[PDB]
């Protein structure tokens, strides 16, 4: 019942990890808190790092999902692997000290279990890595009832809500260059975003249902041509080229899904580690679960 | 006596090359297979098989059927499997000094044993380009009417963690990426060892309970389908009640006709899909009968 995300915040000493201290409990943890109304787990991950640590970072690998009882009910929270891209630590509300261990001696001062089992799921994997963001299209109404050429259909009230709730999502991964498949509602759902970085998106006619349809290898070629240049690019496609484009992925790396799905307005993070996919995480449309 | 052996179809995409074997105890040309080795299920000896045999990692797809053939000893009985290979590279080992890639064509001449012809026949009868939907029944767990809780909490018992265990293998074999069961205790435990293997969350379904199964099976098909058609290839520990009526129910929509049948604990079905088509329906005994 109650939702929460969370990071292992870390730094370049090789690395050192952000433990916390908190007076109500007396504890040592790792950074968390709870999404607020309208937040994804990334939003709210990346906010509550800066809160409690002072540092803004950047998002990077998923690190699993944590479950606990509460008095509230049950506490769920989503970890990441964050850098710190600067700040400074003060004591504040939740949080009076702050600490920047190595790993092994992160592991002792962490209490909990599964802070502990978050932090060996973070050393398991490299952690400076680079982000593809797969993105579907924002809703967009029903092709049976849109008068014109389907290609051009636009996102619905709701789809234009989904992309602008993306924007903060997307940032949160460090999100720099923006492409977009040559339909009109593909570019619609990354445009606040555009604005936002005041970045063009690339069109990329290879990317749609239909030239996927007919040359599918073409459409991966252009996918690690745009995942091999600098920065973490935003590719927002349609429903029917995802799927195939992230097992192929996936299963070349022996990645596997945690979670997984398809649904418009669900970002696929694929981080990637001197070329070579080490993660794929499935995020949910920035309003469902 | 008869002598157990299980093996593959190794492939990978040139558009098909299948890996032929050299062996020179008989200077032969034959498919990658091997013994059983105790208390080893088929699959999981075929997965061995080929990468003791070509050096290759693989994930198992469509069940090819099975061959006997005698032998000094009396009677050869091998099942056979379709297996995409998932990377690795050959190197003369103890059994296999050659490994040569072939067009089905070309293989079919390299073959020079009539029952690797069969198989290899069975193998492009249909698509081998697979997603695999593994539907489990649940482990052994004792009786509803010596259980003092809530019957939705019932463990499993001894037998059926060894199930549990048994089953990590048994579902690595073909490639499981991604966890749900009904919510049950009893589902989550039996694959609770390949979620630590894995090390990951387990997907709660209450759709895919016996009780919600009776009262809406339609929603139970629906969910199934929604689950199949994401990236991945997803594990669903369900029921005994529940799987009969939704296996039966996909092969007479897809006029698929399973070699083998059951509905034991600890089973497994390997359900395989093309472009989201069932191909094929594979019943696997579990993993200690
Ligand atoms: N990772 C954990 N594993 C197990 N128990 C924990 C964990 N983190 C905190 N707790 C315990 O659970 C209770 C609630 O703490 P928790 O930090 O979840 O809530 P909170 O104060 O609302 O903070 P936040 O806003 O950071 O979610 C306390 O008893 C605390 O010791
Ligand atoms: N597919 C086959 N069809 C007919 N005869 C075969 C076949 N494969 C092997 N043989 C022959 O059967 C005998 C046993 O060979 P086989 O490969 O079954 O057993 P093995 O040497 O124990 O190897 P493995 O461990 O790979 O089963 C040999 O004479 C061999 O030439
Ligand atoms: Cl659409
Ligand atoms: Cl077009
Ligand atoms: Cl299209
Ligand atoms: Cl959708
Ligand atoms: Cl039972
Ligand atoms: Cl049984
Ligand atoms: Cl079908
Ligand atoms: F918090
Ligand atoms: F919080
Ligand atoms: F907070
Ligand atoms: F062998
Ligand atoms: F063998
Ligand atoms: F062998
Ligand atoms: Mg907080
Ligand atoms: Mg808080
Ligand atoms: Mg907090
Ligand atoms: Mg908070
Ligand atoms: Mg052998
Ligand atoms: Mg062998
Ligand atoms: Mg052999
Ligand atoms: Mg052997």
């Amino acid at each position: 019942t109650v939702r929460a995300a969370g990071a292992v915040l870390w730094r370049d000493a090789t690395v050192e990890v952000a433990v916390i201290h908190r007076p109500r409990y007396d504890d040592w943890s790792l950074p968390k808190g709870k999404l607020d109304q309208g937040e994804t787990e990334p939003v709210a991950a990346a906010r509550e790092i800066h809160e409690e640590t002072g540092h803004t970072a950047v998002l990077g690998r998923r690190l699993g999902r944590v479950t606990y009882p509460i008095p509230q009910g049950t506490k769920r929270v989503w970890y990441w692997a964050a850098k710190s891209t600067g700040g400074d630590f003060s004591p504040n509300d939740e949080v009076d000290k702050l600490v920047w261990l190595p790993v092994d001696a992160a592991m002792d001062q962490l209490q909990y279990p599964d802070d502990r089992k978050v932090l060996r799921r973070f050393v398991k994997r490299p952690v400076d890595t680079k982000t593809v963001l797969v993105v579907r299209h924002g809703t967009a109404g029903r092709r049976s009832r849109y008068k014109g050429d389907d290609r051009k259909r636009p996102l619905d009230k709701r789809g234009r809500a989904q992309a602008e709730a993306l924007v903060a999502q997307l940032m949160a991964f460090g999100a720099t260059t923006l492409y977009a498949a040559d339909r009109v509602r593909c570019h619609q759902t990354i445009e606040p975003l555009a604005q936002e970085l005041d970045q063009l998106i690339h069109n990329e006619p290879l990317l749609t249902e239909e030239a996927y349809a007919a040359d599918h290898k073409a459409a991966r070629k252009r996918l690690l041509e745009i995942a091999g240049r600098p920065g973490n690019p935003v590719i927002c496609t349609q429903g029917k080229v995802i799927p195939g484009l992230i097992e192929w992925w996936c299963e070349r790396a022996k990645v596997r899904p945690e979670t997984t799905g398809n649904r418009k307005g669900s970002t696929w993070v694929l981080s990637l580690s001197d070329g070579e996919l080490v993660g794929a995480d499935y995020l949910s449309p920035p309003d469902e679960k």
